[PDB]
């Protein structure tokens, strides 16, 4: 008689990814705003991909033709969400690409930081997503790929993440990254702050970026 039942899988992060997450979430950096640039960059890449695929197969856009990025601060939940209508991910994609397999860039980036590089370089190593943990204590990724169901990935950087089917609100296609912000990082929920960060770092993104200020009445 339960309203809902669903299987949740828990996976351990590959060792080097766990190491990087611990470094990022614990260490003091003075330029934490770069997380938003990195997430918008990932969305832009995902939008390029579905767009590329649609060139040879227009039906790839039956799940939605609009290619855009939405930013949604919710002060009541203390969350900031970045949403795109890009290519999205399968369950295998989440497990493979968000924790269990480390590319060489993970170790390389930590090496670069030890050698004196700046965290703002993180995107060049292909792991910019994890910069989310500069400002977030927990990150949830909800994703929908063509021909696949909607999944939710989640981690609070304990060395493990979970994956499950998401049945809440169906997306047409794309990815939502939900940042559950640290208590002292709530400035990134303010309109002025989000606007100035986008203006400074995401000028050359070639998709509409739209702010939706969320408040439950
Ligand atoms: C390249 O690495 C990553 C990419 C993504 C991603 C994938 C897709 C399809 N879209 C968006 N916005 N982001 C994520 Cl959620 C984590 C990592 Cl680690």
């Amino acid at each position: 008689q339960p309203m809902e039942e669903e299987e949740v899988e828990t996976f351990a992060f590959q060792a080097e990814i766990a190491q990087l997450m611990s470094l990022i979430i614990n260490t003091f950096y003075s330029n934490k705003e770069i997380f938003l640039r990195e997430l918008i960059s990932n969305s832009s890449d995902a939008l390029d991909k579905i767009r590329y695929e649609s060139l040879t197969d227009p039906s790839k856009l039956d799940s939605g033709k609009e290619l855009h990025i939405n930013l949604i601060p919710n002060k009541q939940d203390r969350t900031l969400t970045i949403v795109d209508t890009g290519i999205g991910m399968t369950k295998a994609d989440l497990i493979n690409n968000l924790g269990t397999i480390a590319k060489s860039g993970t170790k390389a980036f930590m090496e670069a930081l030890q050698a004196g590089a700046d965290i703002s370089m993180i995107g060049q190593f292909g792991v910019g997503f994890y910069s989310a943990y500069l400002v977030a204590e927990k990150v949830t990724v909800i994703t929908k790929h063509n021909d696949d169901e909607q999944y939710a990935w989640e981690s609070s950087a304990g060395g493990s993440f979970t994956v499950r089917t998401d049945t809440g609100e169906p997306m047409g296609r794309g990815t939502k990254v939900i940042l559950h912000l640290k208590e002292d990082q709530t400035e990134y929920l303010e309109e002025r702050r989000i606007k100035e960060i986008v203006k400074k770092h995401s000028q050359f993104i070639g998709y509409p970026i739209t702010l939706f200020v969320e408040k439950e009445l």
